[PDB]
Parts: structure tokens; C-alpha cells; sequence
């Protein structure tokens, strides 16, 4: 049990841990399609180009707060075939110590092959994902005393509901931090999740989804939370405090829509940053949003790069000198 | 150039390298297909079983001669993801030296999906396999003199013939095997392969093919070729020589048809490990016998165990005590 030596700003990242394996078929799926026998196919495809992205949400956001600088611990289950993303992760001060590797199953993977006009097949393998249940906080606080902050991010839906309920117990600060869960979880689950976080994360059509499924009104959620944040794509994001002061930020502008998939997570660990490195509400919306840029104009979701004074620069523009100034401060 | 401290007895094997991603659908495809648009298709299957196995011809037929004691070098191209494949390799005594490993593509691989009804849906990724055609032989010689025999598997077709053509410039004893790429390549390309070749393998439905597209007879083949070796499934093996002599030598029974992916690459591995061992023709042709029974009782390619006194007291079992001692005689 570590008294004396604890932990002081670190961010304990619950959630998936998978890979994306993505291939481009050069035809058409529906050449081998239309003359087949649909109640036995037997399709076989030649692809011609396949990228592997490293990913799951907790993968993508402790990337992330790692990159930034801050203290974070990668807590959730993989294979024996995560062992080169761990050195990936650790490259960039993530701390992989409280990742379960499965004995049995491999690292979850979603492996998806595009054809010529967009058509997609598609599998998604959870593998080692489902043994995110068996881990335990408690070890985690044994280890490095109490984190600052416990995101609950999208998981095997059990894992999400008993580290909730482990929050609860050991009394840690958590985001609940459901995101694409919201459209699989029941009422019943989703209510589970919500009550005494610190922060509720989703985007918009995510937050009207969570009122209609729990039957819960506005007011229902706002008097179980410190505080919601819900983003609006390109009109930016909105913190919503239970005393119903609402600060909205803009979004940092983009050079490219380039890939969407991983800006959800980047804005969620660029505010988290903010706030462990002491920024206010509407300085780390600010910096969330220069992280969720920076993914958007990539490809892939841990595939961008991180440079200080393009940082600052980007900042300025966006929400003028003296707010840059403010969030590079505690940057480097 | 190494003149000084060259290989004795080298096999140096020339095929593809790759990996199979096999993937289990408890359902049925045709439950999403039947409703679909097929013009256009959205498929995504929860699978629930992952197994990943190391193979590729060359990759196949190197590990096996490895396990065995014998000398032997892999040449082909792999991506940098094959680095944990080359460590596997190089602990069963494989000299990888010789893979050039693309600075772009990845590993080449083979992706199936199999649902309750035995419907398949695959992918093909070539990947590095493209870049074997760049692989100089030459460069082989001049590090480890020349080999003992250099074997022409299945792999990128530009690579077979270059790898032919230049065995012949160099005066290396090849063997033609070119198993599958006989239901691909035309009758052209097929003679291109055949010239000078110390072995030439193949199944029996093969040698059909190979005979018809190229239109060559038997004996226009025979002329051109030191031995054919043309596996027989149940029926075993027969190794005819240009003279007309025939040597037929039956299989190892089996207690299991496990898997028969790899028994082709692993009966090549163990007769030309019994030649390199100074075996004459049948003996080597029962080594390969035996080998090829382990890999039939395993699934998978390289997932096969070794064990000596099993191989000894099957050996006997098959082909009585005294072939059985000359054979054990050489292994280890």
C-alpha cells in the first residue's frame, strides 16, 4: 500500500483498447456478389493496400494526455500482441502498469475492407476487450494512491458498469465517458453510469440520445454531475455547470477534414490536461479543441504530431494572444 | 565475397511469407446479406474467435527444416511487422539474412472469416510479397557461397521466374515447386520454371495441370528434370526419375485429419532435409512422410511439435525398424 510516494495529477483512462485494420479493394464487392448464392458465400477479395491504426478510446485519449505531458495510467485489457502499442504508449509517458493482458485472447480488432463506391464489409473481434471486467481500481489506487480522475470510457459494457461502481466505493473523481456505448446501452444501464460524476462527455445527438433512453430530463442529469460537456461538431462545445451557467467555446479552425475518427477522444484528453494542469473550464475547452484539430487533419487517431509553437500560433488565432498565452504556459 | 567460409549444406528457400487471420461467425452471413443492397453493401460481423498462424510457403518449409537441424536460409520479402516472426524463425535455426523487408508494404496476409454453415468471406494482401523480384540470389552467394539447393516456391510470379533464371545463370541446383501458382500462371510462364530443375514437386492433380497447360508431355518433362516428386494424398508419394525408375513409398498413418494447410510445405521440408542429410531417395521420402503426418495433426503450419522418439517409434510403425534406425540416424 503506497502512503508516502502517491501520485499527484494522474489520470487513470478506462476504456477500449483495440487496433484498426483497414483495406481497400480496387472492384466493385458486388462483382463476386451478384452471381452468388447468398445462404453459402464463398467471396474472396484481392486487396491492394492495408493500415493498421492503434486505437480503442482509452488507447487514443492516454496517448494523448501522454503526449501533452501530463500524468496518465492506461487502465484497461488486451492480448499478449499488445506488447509493441505498450512500448508505443510508454514512448509517450503513459503508464501501462495496470493494463490486463488476457491469457487467451488477443488485443480487439475491427478490420474493415472498402470497395471502389464505398461499399464496406466489416468485422469487429472483442477478444481480451471482455476481461476489462476482472480489473480492479483498487489496485491501481494500491499502487499510486488515488488518481485525480477515473475516465469511464466506452468498454465492454460490464467493465463500464462495476469501475463506476468501484469509483463510488473507493470515492475517485469520474468522467463518465460513454460516447458510442449510448446507442447499445439500455435506459437502465445508461442511468447506472451517471450519478456523482465530475464530468459527463458526449457529443450532441449523444445527450439527447442519453435523456431519451434514461427518461431523465435535463434537470434530472444536472443535479447527479459537476458538470457536462457536450460538443457540436464545427459550432464548437458547451460546458454546462449544475447552477446553469453554460461557457461555449468554438472550435479551433480546420486546414482539412481529413479523418473525424479519434476527435471525440482528443478533445476529451486535451480538456482533461487543462484541467489536471490547473487551466479553467474555458482555457482547457480551448485547449481541447487545438487537440481535436490536430486529429481531424490526420489519419488515424494516434498518427498526429504535436509541435509547441504551431500550438500557440493556432491558439492565438482562434481565441486571441492572452488566451494562448495562458494555456501554452502550462505546456512545453 | 566469402570464399573462405562457405555453407556446407544450404538449403535456401524461395516462396511467400505471410500470415492467416482466421475469424469465427457463430451466425449465419446470410442473415445481414438476404435483406442487403448488393450494388452497395454495409456488412459488420461480431465475430468471436481470432487465430492468427505463421506461414507463407518459403516461411513454412524454412521452420520445418529448422526444427529438423538442418542448414537452411529463408529468402523472400516481409514487411517490418515481421520482426516477431523472424524471431520465431531464427530460434528454430533459420538464417533470415536473406528476407528483404519492404520500407512500405506490410506483411503479406490471408484474412478469413467462416460463419456456423461454413460460408467464407476473405481478403488477399500481398503487401511486401510484390518486392521479392528485387531479391538478388547473388547476394546470397556472396555471403554464404553457394547453397546446397535453392527451392522455388510459391510467391509473387515475377520473383519465381527472376529467381529461376538466375539460379540458372549462377549455377544453383534448384527445385521447381510451384504447387499452387500451376491453377494461375499460363502455360508459357510454367515451362520458364521447369529447365535444369534438380526436383520438380507437386501434387498429383498438379502434375495433370502442369502437363496440360504447358503441353508437355511426361517424357518432355522427364528430360529436363533430375527427379519428380508427386505426392499422392492417402495414397503417399511417388519419386520418378528420368531412367523411368519409379520409387512409391506409402504415408505415416494418422490418428487425425486435424488440418491438411502446410502438409505439401512440410513433406518438401523433410525430404530435402533427409537428402541434405546424405538419405537416399525412399528414406527421404519416409522422413518427409513422417513430417508431413505432424503437420496434419496440428492446425495450423508451424504449430507442430518435434519430438524424437515419437518420430523414431512412427517411423517403424510405417516402414519397419530398420528404415526407422538409418532415418534417426541422422536427426537429432
Amino acid at each position: 500500500e503506497d502512503l508516502y510516494f502517491q501520485s499527484h495529477m494522474t489520470i487513470a483512462v478506462t476504456g477500449s483498447i483495440a487496433t484498426d485494420h483497414l483495406m481497400r479493394f480496387p472492384g466493385r464487392f458486388s462483382e463476386q456478389l451478384l452471381p452468388e448464392h447468398l445462404h453459402k458465400v464463398s467471396l474472396s477479395f484481392l486487396v491492394d493496400d492495408l493500415v493498421m491504426h492503434r486505437g480503442g478510446v482509452a488507447g487514443n485519449m492516454a496517448f494523448a494526455i501522454g503526449v501533452l505531458g501530463g500524468e496518465v495510467a492506461l487502465v484497461g485489457a488486451a492480448g499478449a500482441d499488445f506488447a509493441d502499442y505498450r512500448d508505443w504508449l510508454k514512448a509517450r509517458g503513459v503508464n501501462c502498469d495496470h493494463v490486463l493482458i488476457s491469457e487467451t485472447a488477443h488485443t480487439a480488432r475491427f478490420t474493415c475492407t472498402t470497395d471502389v463506391d464505398m461499399a464496406q464489409i466489416a468485422s469487429f473481434y472483442p477478444g481480451a476487450m471482455s476481461e476489462a471486467r476482472n480489473i480492479k481500481l483498487a489496485d491501481v489506487v494500491s499502487a499510486i494512491g488515488k488518481p485525480e480522475l477515473v475516465i469511464i470510457g466506452a468498454n465492454d459494457p460490464e467493465a463500464m458498469f462495476l469501475h463506476t461502481e468501484e469509483c463510488r466505493k473507493l470515492g475517485l473523481a469520474f468522467a463518465a465517458d460513454p460516447s458510442q456505448q449510448l446507442a447499445r446501452l439500455s435506459g437502465e444501464e445508461i442511468r447506472r453510469l451517471v450519478n456523482g460524476a465530475a464530468y459527463l462527455f458526449t457529443n450532441d445527438y449523444e445527450w439527447d440520445l442519453l435523456l431519451s433512453k434514461t427518461g431523465w430530463s435535463e434537470a434530472d442529469v444536472m443535479a447527479q454531475i459537476d458538470l457536462r460537456v457536450t460538443t457540436l461538431g464545427p459550432k464548437g462545445v458547451d460546458l454546462v455547470e449544475p447552477d446553469g451557467t453554460t461557457i461555449h467555446v468554438g472550435v479551433v479552425p480546420e486546414t482539412s477534414q481529413t479523418d473525424p475518427t479519434g476527435v471525440g477522444d482528443a478533445f476529451r484528453a486535451g480538456f482533461l490536461t487543462g484541467r489536471s494542469a490547473g487551466l479553467g473550464l474555458e482555457r482547457s475547452a480551448q485547449l481541447g479543441s487545438l487537440v481535436a484539430v490536430l486529429v481531424l487533419e490526420s489519419t488515424g487517431t494516434q498518427e498526429w504530431q504535436w509541435d509547441y509553437e504551431a500550438a500557440a500560433s493556432r491558439l492565438a488565432g482562434a481565441y486571441g494572444e492572452h488566451a494562448a498565452a495562458e494555456i501554452v504556459a502550462v505546456l512545453a
